[PDB]
């Protein structure tokens, strides 16, 4: 009956079930991120689903600049969405 | 429809369910925090847990000392739950 542990769960389960797909098993190449994006946020993704959308993604989220997304950055990406919704909550001052 | 997005809304939704309590409606103080790990996150409390350990936590989440957790302080904790699930699914090497 916990919704916030089952939501931790769920931020990691989905990370590996894109992440396991090809090459590192523990980090999204492009194609898995896009799959991960597309798929379970498409909220954020929305209408734009171009080739240099996704660049422009892969660039924001790999910092360390290895050409993959590992779980920390993918962390730091889930937690600025968090930050834009709290926003809403905040009342947009 | 889309269980990560439903898990962020959790996420930011259940800060706003114990913040908005007592005080600055945008922080959780001290007593705010007990009910929201109390309630929401029981496993990683454990049941009968000392003032001791209580004390850590909060100095812990506490990064600017205001003696308050706000929002950015919540998702370093609920990020580094998240990272110590991910050693499940990674080697623990
Ligand atoms: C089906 N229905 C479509 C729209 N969403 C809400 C979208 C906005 N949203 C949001 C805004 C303020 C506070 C909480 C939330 S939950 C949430 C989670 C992820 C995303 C995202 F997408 F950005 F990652 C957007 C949102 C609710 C579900
Ligand atoms: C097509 N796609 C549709 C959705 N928008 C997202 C609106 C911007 N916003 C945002 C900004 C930067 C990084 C992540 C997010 S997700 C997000 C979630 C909630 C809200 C909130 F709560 F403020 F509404 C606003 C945003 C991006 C373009
Ligand atoms: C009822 N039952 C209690 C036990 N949990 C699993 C506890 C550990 N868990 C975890 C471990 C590895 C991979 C994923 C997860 S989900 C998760 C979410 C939060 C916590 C926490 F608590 F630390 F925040 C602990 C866990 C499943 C449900
Ligand atoms: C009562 N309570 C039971 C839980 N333990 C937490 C120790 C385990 N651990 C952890 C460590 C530091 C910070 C947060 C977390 S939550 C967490 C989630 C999953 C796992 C995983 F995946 F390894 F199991 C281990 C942990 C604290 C005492
Ligand atoms: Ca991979
Ligand atoms: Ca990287
Ligand atoms: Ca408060
Ligand atoms: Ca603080």
């Amino acid at each position: 009956a916990c919704p916030l542990e089952k939501a931790l769960d769920v931020m990691v389960s989905t990370f590996h079930k894109y992440s396991g797909k090809e090459g590192d098993k523990f980090k999204l190449n492009k194609s898995e991120l896009k799959e991960l994006l597309t798929r379970e946020l498409p909220s954020f993704l929305g209408k734009r689903t171009d080739e240099a959308a996704f660049q422009k993604l892969m660039s924001n989220l790999d910092s360390n600049r290895d050409n993959e997304v590992d779980f920390q950055e993918y962390c730091v990406f889930l937690s600025c969405i968090a930050m834009m919704c709290n926003e809403f909550f905040e009342g947009f001052p």
